[PDB]
C-alpha cells in the first residue's frame, strides 16, 4: 500500500504504480533534489526478495563503475536506500515494454528495420555484459524486460537484473522465462553467457512475426517446439545433460530420439526459412513489396538467427560476432 501524494524522506513524492513483479513493485516519483521524475522499484519486505534485490543492486552498481560507450543500453540505477524495511532501487524512468509494442501491432510484429534496430542494441547490451571483469548473465532476457528510452523513438534499454548472477555465481538451475529458456538450462547442464543470446534469438523473431517461436506450455512441451525447428540435439550435449532422458532416449547405435508420450513436426522440419516467410513475403505474407523486406535481407536474418540458436553453448554466436554480421552492414 503507497498512495499517490505519499512524501519520502523531504526528497521522493510518489505519483502512480508503473508496474508489479515477484519481487515487489515499481513506482512513479519525483525526486526533488534532481527534479526529476524516476522510477522507484520496491522490493518486498521478505528476505527471499530482500536477498536477490541486494545481488541486483551489486550487479548495477558493478556495471556503473564501468564508463565505456556499450554501458548505455542498461537502465540506469541513480541509488538505493532502505526505508520502511523495503530496499528501495531509484531508476531513471523509461517507457513501455517491447511485449506492449507488440500487443500494440495485435502481435502482427514490427518491421524487419526496427527489428534489427532492437538486435543491434540489443547485441551491443550483451557485449557489455560480456566484460570479463563484470561477466553479467541476465538469465531472464524477454520483450517484457526491454523497454523504450521514449515512445516517439526506437532507443531501448534492458531491466529487472533481479535473476542475474556473475559467471561462476550460479544460484539456481530453473532459470529464465519458459519460451526464452535454452536448451542447455532445459537439460540442467552449468549454464553461461551464451543462455542471453539464445533468449535473443527466440526474442527478434518474435519481434518481427508477432508471436514466441518456441510457446512451450511446459518444459517437456517446450524442449520438442525447440526440436520441432532446430532438430534432435547433438549426442556430445545430450550425453553430457543430467535432464536429457527428461525429453531424449538414447539407443545403443543411433545415438539419441525424442521420448515419445501420447499423440509435433518431424525433427527440424519446422524451418525457420517458412516461420520468416523468407521466399514468401515475410510472417503471413504481410511484408510482400515492403523496402527493407528482400529475400536478400531475409536470408541475413535468418542465417544470423540460427547463428543465436546454435544447440552448443561454446559454438552459439558471441556479441561481438553478432555485431559483424551481415545483418548489420550497410
Ligand atoms: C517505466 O520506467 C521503468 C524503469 C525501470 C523499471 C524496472 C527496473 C528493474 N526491474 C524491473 N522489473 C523494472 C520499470 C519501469
Ligand atoms: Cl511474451
Ligand atoms: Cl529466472
Amino acid at each position: 500500500i503507497v498512495k499517490n501524494g505519499e512524501k519520502w524522506m523531504d526528497r521522493y513524492e510518489i505519483d502512480s504504480l508503473i508496474g508489479k513483479g515477484s519481487f515487489g513493485q515499481v513506482v512513479k516519483a519525483y525526486d526533488r533534489v534532481e527534479q526529476e521524475w524516476v522510477a522507484i522499484k520496491i522490493i518486498k519486505n521478505k528476505k527471499a526478495f530482500l536477498n536477490q534485490a541486494q545481488i541486483e543492486v551489486r550487479l548495477l552498481e558493478l556495471m556503473n563503475k564501468h564508463d565505456t560507450e556499450m554501458k548505455y543500453y542498461i537502465v540506469h540505477l541513480k541509488r538505493h536506500f532502505m526505508f520502511r524495511n523495503h530496499l528501495c532501487l531509484v531508476f531513471e524512468m523509461l517507457s513501455y515494454n517491447l511485449y506492449d509494442l507488440l500487443r500494440n501491432t495485435n502481435f502482427r510484429g514490427v518491421s524487419l528495420n526496427l527489428t534489427r534496430k532492437f538486435a543491434q542494441q540489443m547485441c551491443t547490451a550483451l557485449l557489455f555484459l560480456a566484460t570479463p571483469e563484470l561477466s553479467i548473465i541476465h538469465c531472464d532476457l524477454k520483450p517484457e524486460n526491454i523497454l523504450l528510452c521514449n515512445p516517439k523513438r526506437s532507443a531501448i534499454k534492458i531491466v529487472d537484473f533481479g535473476s542475474s548472477c556473475q559467471l561462476g555465481q550460479r544460484i539456481y538451475q530453473y532459470i529464465q522465462s519458459r519460451f526464452y529458456r535454452s536448451p542447455e538450462v532445459l537439460l540442467g547442464m552449468p549454464y553461461d553467457l551464451a543462455i542471453d543470446m539464445w533468449s535473443l534469438g527466440c526474442i527478434l523473431v518474435e519481434m518481427h512475426t508477432g508471436e514466441p517461436l518456441f510457446s512451450g506450455a511446459n518444459e517437456v512441451d517446450q524442449m520438442n517446439k525447440i526440436v520441432e525447428v532446430l532438430g534432435i540435439p547433438p549426442a556430445h550435449i545430450l550425453d553430457q545433460a543430467p535432464k536429457a532422458r527428461k525429453f531424449f532416449e538414447k539407443l545403443p547405435d543411433g545415438t539419441w530420439n525424442l521420448k515419445k508420450t501420447k499423440d509435433y513436426k518431424p525433427p527440424g522440419t519446422r524451418k525457420l526459412h517458412n516461420i520468416l516467410g523468407v521466399e514468401t513475403g515475410g510472417p503471413g505474407g504481410r511484408r510482400a513489396g515492403e523496402s527493407g523486406h528482400t529475400v536478400a535481407d531475409y536470408l541475413k536474418f535468418k542465417d544470423l538467427i540460427l547463428r543465436m540458436l546454435d544447440y552448443d553453448p561454446k559454438t552459439r554466436i558471441q556479441p561481438y560476432y553478432a555485431l559483424q554480421h551481415s545483418f548489420f552492414k550497410k
